[PDB]
């Protein structure tokens, strides 16, 4: 019945990017930059990267920002891997139109292998997933793109799992589907071959030793056409955490919208929304939704968030709260394209950890590629409590604002607030 | 494979009860009282009544109100039918606990047949339906209970369909299920016998001649265990109207709650709520929900109504609006038990009419008995526009209030306002 357990000494580390000038007067996590540099320096045999886009340099973004140095160093170290014998495979989303690929050209010339995946053709989605698998042993999974802005100008949340080969090998099965689909002539197979299958899923998670105590872990993926036998869909894994919570659900995600954003005519998509309403009304669960806001936020988000916030009622014990996280910007930072936003995508409850790559609207679960890590672990003081502390740090910070906040007071453009 | 059309000269009349003191300047339907007295006077062979409870007299309600006299006259006329040869059959919900039944005892003594239906035992619900079928030819369907207060002290909305035997016989099939289950030793049959089945439903409605022009009509019923082959469930019919609307949905219902109420564990029930959200967001449908409010209103409705009201956004063209209809009550009116509230339960769109007996929460569609009339009819005017005109009269009146209105300022106690 149950699959084999894992004997590897798995260790998980939450890693963040904190934008320049964002201050939290309190503990510290290793930075995305530091963690990535360490992974690269120790890579000896293989590196697989699932990626959305590559802008690791100032030239890529047509900027002259000092704070692009960290991404430029990442690209410099990446270029050293293939010449020293590491097998580098990079899957990247096919861009919407003509676009130079200076980073990937440089990596190809160093000996890395690169394939573009045309998710638009295959599923009408895009390859939005961000992860690394290093020597079939460690992996990074999280919000940070292959982007210098993802290190110093955008807030990111991810995890690095070290020394955990069983789960690294499991994640590689998700990578291999991108790798297969990046080849000329590819199409979605009606049945994925058995070597894509996994035994480790919602019904039977992987038993691992995580920081020296037992834990249950599995990896979910999207979209459904890429799901082989045994692989839990991302949406199912997410809703299972929501449905199982009995005390609180804390969600930090850049975008939340109960719609199929890009499909015509536009379509209502209440899967997650009704899950949250069911949790608070049926089980008294305290729901806190921390949504990001910047100049590029879809303004239709505001009415849907107000609709959830209205479900606060002392007598039913319904208790959903919404705040908007806004990264401030000064004049120089405002000139950097697509920067100064909180990019995290995660959920934590009193009993479970969910760390994802996708924003929370319907296309990310039906058409677009993504991956999430799901962990449960008995006891206190582990990965789950560390992620809860990050959430509460952000939730309580001066960068989080109620929906009635004056837009002219938050330090960056925010479309989801009124002038009132 | 379409079923036979009806050849009867069907004629529909909307009938209301307007509580004493409720004024609408310059807005003219026969009252429930008048319509019921007309049906009783003309009845020559049969009267079937589905009913929730009977309090047609002052003594029933322990009051001394002159406005009870219309209900008392209805009871006096009901007592004349069986002695004159009319077969009277009355189905009534079994009360929660012991209660006197003065009205039904008087009707039994006159020769009427009365059966009490234990819906609590059968389905964990109650027999909430209100309708009359007269001479297998006419019927009343609507919100009014067999209650003197339903004539003069509560606002009611119903319809009388005259001269329409095909549809009246169709409604009797729903009555016959109540009538069977009100017999000692009854149980829900695993399959209902064929004589309960109907051919007229959402997929193939009855073709009738309604006020001289073609129309499509059918009758939906609740709960599912009482549905024989062919009978559309109330919830399916309701959601079909919501899902087919392309311009507006106007709903006037006493209670709206997206829950399976008084269930513990509490159960969320978004069937209708999500249909309205889908309509406004996907199709740009303008939704107006007119919910009643009084001192007995369940206070948890407020958060769910505010949650719908938040979905108004210029650029998505989402446009849901909520108001509360409050019937004023002075200190004398407030001494009357369970009065001074708007009882209507109906929905109208730019293309369809829905008139029901149930409030809009989950138990009414899963466990409790109810019935609704569904009509579509090509053309301007008609029943549909008459019901729309009633809705807008109420919506625009000084008795309808936005959810940010002070609770001091609506003329009666209202639990859904913050003050
Ligand atoms: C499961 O197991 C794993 C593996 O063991 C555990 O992960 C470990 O967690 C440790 C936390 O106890 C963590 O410890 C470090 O965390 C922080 C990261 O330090 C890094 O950055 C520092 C600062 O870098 C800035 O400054 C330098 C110079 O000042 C600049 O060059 C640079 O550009 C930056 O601007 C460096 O100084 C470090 O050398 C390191 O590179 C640090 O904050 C920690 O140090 C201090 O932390 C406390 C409180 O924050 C201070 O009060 C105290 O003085 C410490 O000096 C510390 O170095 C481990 O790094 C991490 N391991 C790995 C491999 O990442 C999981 O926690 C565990 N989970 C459980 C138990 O649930
Ligand atoms: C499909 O066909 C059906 C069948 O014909 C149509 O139904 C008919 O609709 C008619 C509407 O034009 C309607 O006509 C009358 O409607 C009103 C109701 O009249 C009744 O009540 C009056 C009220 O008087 C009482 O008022 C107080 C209230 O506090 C009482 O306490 C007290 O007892 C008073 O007596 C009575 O006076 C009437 O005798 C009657 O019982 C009336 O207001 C209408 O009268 C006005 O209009 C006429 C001419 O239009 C004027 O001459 C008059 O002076 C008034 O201004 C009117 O008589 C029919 O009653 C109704 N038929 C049935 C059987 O119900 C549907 O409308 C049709 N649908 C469509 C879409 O076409
Ligand atoms: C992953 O496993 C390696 C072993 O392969 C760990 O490295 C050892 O760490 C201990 C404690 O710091 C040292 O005593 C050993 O000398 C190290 N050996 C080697 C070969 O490096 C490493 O610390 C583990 N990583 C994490 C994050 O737990
Ligand atoms: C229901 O059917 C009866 C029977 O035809 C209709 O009553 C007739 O109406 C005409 C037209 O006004 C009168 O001239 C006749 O005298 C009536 N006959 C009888 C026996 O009453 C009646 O109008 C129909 N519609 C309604 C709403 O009752
Ligand atoms: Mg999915
Ligand atoms: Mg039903
Ligand atoms: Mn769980
Ligand atoms: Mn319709």
């Amino acid at each position: 019945q149950r699959p084999a357990p894992c004997y590897d000494p798995c260790e998980a580390v939450l890693v963040e990017s904190i934008p320049e000038g964002l201050d939290f007067p309190s503990t510290g996590n290793p930075s995305t930059s530091q963690a990535w540099l360490g992974l690269l320096a120790g890579a000896h045999s293989s590196l697989d990267i699932a990626s959305f886009y590559w802008t690791l340099t100032n030239n890529d973004t047509h900027t002259q920002e000092p704070s692009a140095q960290q991404g430029e160093e990442v690209l410099r170290q990446l270029q050293t891997l293939a010449p020293k014998g590491v097998n580098v495979r990079i899957a990247v989303s096919k861009p919407s139109g003509p676009q130079p690929q200076a980073d990937l050209q440089a990596l190809l010339q160093s000996g890395a292998q690169v394939r573009m995946v045309d998710m638009q053709k295959l599923t009408h989605g895009v390859l939005h997933t961000k992860f690394w698998v290093v020597d079939q042993t460690h992996f990074y999974l999280g919000s940070a793109n292959m982007d210098w802005r993802s290190l110093t100008q955008v807030k990111e949340l991810g995890v690095v799992m070290y020394n955990c080969s069983c789960l690294a090998r499991d994640l590689t099965k998700i990578f291999e589907a991108y790798w297969f689909l990046g080849q000329a002539g590819s199409s979605i197979p009606s049945t994925w071959p058995r070597f894509y299958d996994t035994r480790y899923n919602q019904e039977t998670p992987m038993e691992i030793c995580l920081n020296g105590t037992p834990a249950l872990a599995y990896l979910a993926s999207a979209p459904p056409p890429l799901c082989p036998s045994g692989r839990t869909p991302d949406l199912k894994a997410l809703l299972n955490v929501v449905d199982n919570a009995r005390s609180f659900i804390y969600v930090a995600v850049m975008n939340y919208l109960p719609t199929l954003e890009f499909s015509h005519p536009h379509r209502f998509w209440p899967a997650i929304d009704d899950g949250l309403r069911r949790a608070t009304y049926e089980r008294g669960v305290k729901v806190r939704l921390l949504i990001s806001c910047w100049g590029h936020s879809e303004p239709s988000m505001r009415a849907f968030l107000l609709s959830l916030a209205a479900l606060r009622d002392n007598h039913t014990h319904s208790d959903i709260q919404v705040k908007l996280f806004v990264v401030p910007a000064d004049e120089a930072q405002a000139r950097i394209p697509y920067a100064r936003v909180n990019h995290n995508k995660y959920m934590v409850t009193e009993r479970a950890t969910y760390i994802g790559t996708s924003n929370w609207s319907g296309n990310y679960f039906t058409e677009t590629a993504g991956t999430s890590l799901l962990v449960t672990q008995n006891g206190r003081g582990g990965l789950r409590s560390q992620l809860e502390a990050i959430f509460l740090r952000d939730w309580d910070s001066p960068y989080s604002h109620d929906l009635d906040t004056s837009a002219d007071s938050v330090g960056n453009a925010c479309r989801l607030l009124a002038a009132q």
